[PDB]
RNA sequence: UGUAGAUA
């Protein structure tokens, strides 16, 4: 029987085992649950830099096996962690010509975002390098999307220009990766991460599209960051639309929570904006909005984030109609939440 | 009364 069948079987027996005992038996343990732990556990609590190093050489022999291995790609990841810098660049060498295959791969791509998360630039940019070659389905992956969403938090914005100037491609590549389930999430860490300069195209991109991603299940997400992470002229464009269009935007499931976003992230001239538009003299928008089953979050939303000013002219507003709104799908409920500011 | 993303 080899080591690992011994070991597996009385584990108290063998105590005293050290990873330098493993040798040969590196990949067998690597790949085996009982035999990773054991691994891990040692790499973690040694203080024999010699011991860590003695596997090192089995793990890079070995790493194309390992990396997308249920078990195996934890150890290969604790030599990306601190402390194991003088094993980096030679880890890095070990699977980078693989990488554009890994990205894609449910246990190796944890690999790579663990290397860009610890490693110095100049190993970030090598893997990057790689990436460069399967960027676009890389961004539309669900493994490999978390790759380029890490690559975009930890990575210095000049380096990641190849990303932007992949979302900037075509001319849809900003709307297909807007309302694709892994693509809005690259486009929301650009617009987190990246300067500027480079968001002002992508958010112009956006623009182009608006009323279509604000409504989409994804998109609706990517124009909340917008108007987190945009300029004051990006908002004041977003808030303009939607004012001009505030029953419809409201009416709608995604694009109802854009307003709210609107309402927390706005100046107080916004809110006034969307508050006009609510109000203005059919019954008023407002209440029409508290009649609906997504507006009426929205004016609860209103109540809590605007002025006491802009609140009276809300009041103002909608008390004659309390009667025929109390008869409504919950409408007792939604004016319940409201007693506050109509007593 | 209303929304989202890969491991033992
Ligand atoms: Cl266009």
């Amino acid at each position: 029987d080899d080591l690992l069948t011994r070991y597996r079987a009385n584990p108290a027996m063998m105590k005293n085992l050290k990873l330098s005992d493993i040798r040969g038996a590196l990949l067998k343990f690597a790949k085996d649950q009982v035999g990773s732990r054991f691994i891990q556990q040692e790499l973690a609590s040694s203080k024999d830099r010699f011991e860590k190093d003695s596997i090192f050489d089995e793990v890079v022999s070995n790493a194309d096996e390992l990396v997308d291995d249920i078990f195996g790609n934890y150890v290969v990841q604790k030599f990306f962690e601190y402390g194991e810098e003088r094993h980096w660049a030679r880890l890095v060498d070990a699977i980078i010509d693989r990488v554009p295959e890994y990205a894609f791969q449910m246990y190796a791509c944890r690999v790579l975002q663990k290397a860009l998360e610890k490693i110095n630039e100049p190993l970030q940019i090598k893997i990057l390098s790689q990436i460069r070659h399967v960027i676009h389905r890389c961004m539309k992956d669900q493994n490999g999307c978390r790759v380029v969403q890490k690559a975009i938090e930890k990575v210095s914005p000049q380096y990641v220009q190849f990303i932007v100037d992949t979302l900037l491609e075509s001319s849809n590549t900003i709307y297909e990766m807007s309302v694709d389930p892994y693509g809005c999430r690259v486009v929301q860490r650009c617009l987190e991460h990246c300067s500027p300069s480079q968001t002002k195209p992508v958010i112009g991109q956006i623009h182009k599209r608006f009323d279509e991603i604000a409504n989409n299940q994804y998109g609706n997400y990517v124009v909340q960051h917008v108007i987190e992470h945009g300029s004051e002229e990006d908002r004041m464009v977003i808030v303009t639309r939607v004012s001009n269009n505030l029953f419809e935007f409201a009416t709608h499931k995604y694009s109802s929570n854009v307003i709210e976003k609107c309402l927390e992230q706005g100046a107080v001239y916004h809110k006034s904006m969307i508050v006009g538009a609510a109000c203005h003299h059919s019954v008023p928008i407002v209440v029409q909005m508290m009649k609906d089953q997504y507006a009426n979050y929205v004016v609860q939303k209103m109540f809590d984030q605007v002025t006491s000013e802009q609140r009276r002219e809300l009041i103002l507003t909608v008390r004659p109609h309390i009667p025929v709104l109390r008869q409504f799908p919950h409408g007792k409920h939604i004016l319940a939440k409201l007693e506050k500011y109509f007593q």
